[PDB]
């Protein structure tokens, strides 16, 4: 994990970065695809996974490697692996422990994407996921069984902005001998470390917060390295020596089991590999993640207060709020804030929200979150237009719903902009 | 397709590139993740796929778009889509027309990767692929049936360096109402256009030739737009309106059917999206593809002749050679050459090849092909060490086999380097 | 003009100069191009004539770099900006823009090693003499001014030496003699002090350091305040006398864009110290967090300066904000948000003690840079200022026992802990 | 020294200066960094002292850019190279490296618009006078030489004007007077003519054009032949007299790296026209195909020049290789592989005919650049050389009816077809 016990701010700046022979203080962009092997042994050794080193950029990259380590350090885990996007980090994570005919138990509150994947695409492939209501931790136990291999939820609903009892669902899963995978995109390691509250694997859509400016895509998978793969016995690929990899037992890697299996199977075969550039820009984003998340909260705090007190605001979801049905969860798991993404409904309903959008100057109309620039959009008509009233209202998406992602601009300017706009709907 | 009927050299330089309002002569790197929508309608419109424009970089990118068009133009197809890597362009291509419990008929001669994917990973997902011997076009018909939805082969075996009767297998597939997907990595549009000899879809690993210098990864999928999806009837997802996409019938797009379905399903859900940088470097590579491939052939020609005449060379595979079991295929389908990748066996067997490797100065020991720098490696101990003697000798990988990828250096220097080295094994 | 709807720093550093093209792309595209297609022969001819606004040649204009120009100027509260390859190039251009052969410049003794040697050796060879004055006494500049003097140069915070200067004072003394006031605001950044609003006419920057923020990309920026009469003073003819090469165009006629437009059209076009659109993109990213980053570098440096002052093995510690530094008054008047994150320090054991301290710290990297997100430490006299020797070395506050530290954005405690252990091993 | 195991152009452009780091990465890493961690206080001090080889500061040294230096020099068959931000910056540095105030340069009249105005306006202001001679008669240079003259400058192929020059001739005339011969080989590239091997001492390049090859990235390269006695001639003191700032180091003591090492240590460090490691990476990619690309640009231009000569509506066509151009002899002697892909042409209808032709072609883009993979066309007098007017305009072969064309690597037939249709519409 973290060697000389460094604090978050130090880890987000140094984690997994070494200095090569050139003395280059910044991580070089290893925009290469292959690596020269010392001799014919090392070649066979690297491809056999028995000799530590670079192999192929689809599999390995000195730049991307620093991201794996660094994110893991922040997430306080044991090993990380990066991928083309968040969607791919999810697809890989799932496929690593779910075969055909098997199933997984995932929360009702999910990003339009994560959802339409679990339900339409990966099922089509014979892996259906049973959607439970995250508000009642026990609600998962009811759909669990023998074909179930992992309990999946999002650290903060998208757009349900609903918290969940991490520790509860973690045991409910371990009691049945399966792992807890938490999609921490919305919370980030600075706000919450699912791996330290009952989670085994944490996925991220670095595209959003880790990246920081809406310029780069990428996903990350971090493992806690705290789940006996043999014990539970429910994960064969992990137990049964791999013929294709020289009878290697993934469970023998320990803290690196889950991640070295994605890299050697899913990643190598499906190839949703990140480009060294993207990884570079992620390293820059991480070098300031905390600082930006800190402002993302204090800004959202101020913007939420002003919005709650405005007559023209019907309702406002935001766990930290003293009267949100999740306030208690917030205080227990999110001591530093609940993010900067929130939903709200206006008093003039649907036509009013879109109207507000059409008047704001500092809020951009687009599909994204966690940009340094503030954003707003109406989920139902976009990011979740892949779900019918059936799932739509099941994930909290109502015709009057409007979503906001608070940037790092000046709170006064954002409030002023919001004011002038509402003063016209 | 190609509007004012331009020749290959003109298309590889201009295809799908327009000039924006800035006047920028070079395609800008759109290192962005989202796009600002005009109003709430356009947002809903883009996400509904009813309004042409950018949506999300996982789905769309102005830079990557030029690659889609450009490659397609060269491949002489109707529509292209790019992806994170070649492996992902393959995974996506397959998943676009193969559900669970279904199967596909693919050649025995395949890249270590393409293979271990079709066989271990995608089966695990309940899609097994029956490996036929490409030498006998009829050999495919025997394993075809009702669950079969596509016939897949590589334009040039890796490392079988075996040609195949494109037109033969194309009909053998259309007679049974399925499509022909040809992995043209090794041949490229300048040497062969599978789409014009019985192929419906062509996949590429731009990582290799299109890229040109071993710096960038990426895959491409191009469709010929010449297969009635309704007629054959064997492709439901293409016939049955998509609920998630507003009851859209993929077959209604025509020339853009196959590609807009990968982008809207597999890509959007699995997210093996290319980074705008990678796409940029591909555009540069394409702007010179032909010129480099031209030298790749004339260089390999000269290097093959010298190698055939050297006493210490046991055997040498290279279709163009007057006595290779494929010479006739070569003359019919490859009028401009058969590439620059070839295999050879030495007279001192295994230990001799690796020895040759350990002596060469201008040939680099690594896992890659089509680099401007020349490369050599022993497949059995690396790129195909995922197959047992069973598949290993089934794809032409023998203990004395050595593979070479001819660069663009000076033929005399390469021959000289090879000479001095052989003069020591 | 300037900042339209009167926005605050945090909003400008994130939005300033950034429009949405037809592609609708939210992030600024990286325009890695060298040329631009012109509408017919006239648009082409009119652009090259500088009469038609638009792109011409990346050596002169770039859509990506353009956002940098606007944004940086916006933050620095100026009217126009032009960016260049490095901080050194921005400085070289600023001078050369208003300095011919036979002219002279009066500059502070406290200057970064490069800047010094540029004024003293490189520009000397071309008939541009520079008088190095002691910035502590504003009147000292008056003494060296004369007919050939054409500009007064100072740094917002000496490098090294950490000495502040009376902006308004030197500002007046310069305008009273009809010359411009050039401030190299590198160490301060627009967020700590805006020299253009306290008597300065042109402010240059080394985006390499703070603006970029991670030690990964290089570039310089020149920003003009556009509130200095070029005609009036009369000492800047090129700004008044029509430019033959440019259809008799008179640069002073451009108003708020006179100085920078002269650089782009003269010095920049001809010498070509051009930034690459890539770098510009990375700078934009940096600017998008400038305020947040500069904020921590300071809170961090404050604590670390405290600890280091109380520590027995510390001979002395320069940091203007310290209640008794000979510049404290200048700090309160001009630097309400802090005095940055770069300070010098002397050790009890002299030089050998310092070099010992460097080699033992684990969170401070020994390299030549400042403003990195990572913390840095180095010994100025043997590196950054080794082209000067002792007389000029000592004219800028560089003593053999001097050690320089650049506080990063890591955890303040860890940094102190690291500092402790190293000092004990000294 | 130079090219070790005697390799050919195609092998050098792909391998020259590229090593494999510990990561084993085959492709040259992009070192997007500004500084480098130094081993203890001495390595640091020794690097800054220029006595310890290694990286110092990206403004001075970069592992990515370094491959560019070696490689380009290798191809140009020289001993040492240094790269800079642009072609203009490489030229500016080359001159300033051997030119002080009060010195003069004698250069060809045929110069790219920028180069001209740099010599004539920008460098004039700094006491560096340049005498513009007629390159057609080598003796013409002798006439302007004198005590203050310190270098003879010419382009391998005038821009525009497409005029060749007697390399060896001007080379001797310059060494007979103890001065260097500087050639701007942009238009030719090391693959068509290697000025360093035919009487030249320093050859500069605008990688922006051919080396890069796609109009996407900018940069300049300076290459020295290292076969000119600095001590002997005696006219280059700075090369002989110990450098105080550098521990009395004498630049001439460096041998084959004297000229370029002076640029990196003086002009470059102080003015900072530094390339970005990104650009360098893109240049390396370009170099990896230079020979192949230059080969087609020529076969293509040959055909296109033929067609255009026979065409009725073509008043005249400049291309040295043409059997009757006043430079054909120079072409056969010096350019055995072709004379490039940039030619000028006059139309029967004069200026208006030309500008008409431009606006009608579909495969030729109207922009300011050459050597793109895409074909280009432009009218020099209203753009690239509009800072010069008629007297100096006409001293470089730029006539109001002149049209310039840069042949790309598209299909030769399509280009001709496109040209036909446009001419008919004229
Ligand atoms: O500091 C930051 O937030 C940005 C992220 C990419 C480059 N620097
Ligand atoms: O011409 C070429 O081959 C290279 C490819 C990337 C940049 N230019």
């Amino acid at each position: 994990t973290n060697p000389e016990n460094y604090h978050f701010e130090t880890l987000q700046v140094h984690a997994g970065q070494t200095v090569d022979e050139t003395g280059a203080r910044a991580v070089p962009i290893y925009q290469t695809t292959s690596y020269v092997f010392k001799d014919a042994k090392q070649a066979a050794g690297r491809f056999a996974l028995t000799d530590a080193g670079n192999i192929y950029t689809r599999l390995t990259n000195p730049t991307t490697d620093v991201v794996d380590k660094r994110v893991a350090a922040l997430e306080h885990g044991t090993a990380g692996v990066t991928l083309a996007t968040g969607s791919a980090a999810i697809t890989a994570a799932i496929l690593n422990i779910a075969q055909q005919g098997d199933e997984i138990v995932a929360a009702n509150t999910l990003y339009g994407g994560t959802y339409d994947l679990f339900s339409v695409t990966l099922k089509k492939l014979g892996i259906t996921t049973h959607f439970v209501d995250p508000d009642e931790p026990a609600n998962f136990e009811t759909a669990i069984n023998d074909h179930t291999k992992a309990l999946y939820v999002e650290s903060i609903g998208n757009p349900g902005i609903n918290l969940v009892d991490f520790e509860a669902i973690g045991k409910i899963a371990h009691d049945h001998g399966i792992i807890f995978i938490v999609d921490n995109t919305f919370g980030t390691p600075y706000l919450v470390r699912p791996l330290e509250h009952g989670a085994d694997v944490v996925v991220h859509s670095a595209t959003k917060f880790i990246g920081g400016h809406g310029t780069t895509m990428g996903g990350v998978i971090v493992e806690g390295g705290q789940f006996d793969w043999r014990a539970s016995g429910k994960y064969p690929d992990f137990t049964t020596p791999d013929p294709q990899y020289n009878g290697l037992v993934f469970a023998d890697l320990g803290g690196a089991a889950f991640t070295t299996k994605v890299r050697a199977e899913t990643l190598r075969d499906t190839g949703a590999t990140i480009s060294p550039f993207n990884s570079f820009l992620l390293l820059q984003g991480l070098e300031s993640l905390s600082l930006r998340v800190e402002r993302h909260v204090t800004n959202t705090r101020k913007i939420v207060a002003f919005l709650k007190a405005h007559p023209k605001v019907a309702w406002i979801n935001y766990p930290e709020l003293e009267d949100s049905p999740y306030h208690d969860l917030a205080t227990k798991y999110f001591p530093n804030g609940v993010g900067s993404i929130f939903t709200l409904g206006l008093t003039g309903g649907e036509a009013a929200g879109k109207a507000l959008i059409e008047h704001l100057q500092l809020f951009s109309l687009l599909a994204n979150v966690a940009d340094a620039k503030s954003l707003i959009i109406h989920p139902a008509s976009t990011t979740h237009a892949q779900l019918n009233e059936q799932e739509l209202l099941a994930a909290g998406v109502t015709p009057d719903l409007i979503r906001i992602s608070v940037g790092v601009e000046n709170a006064d300017d954002l409030i002023a902009d919001l004011d002038q706009a509402l003063a016209q709907v």
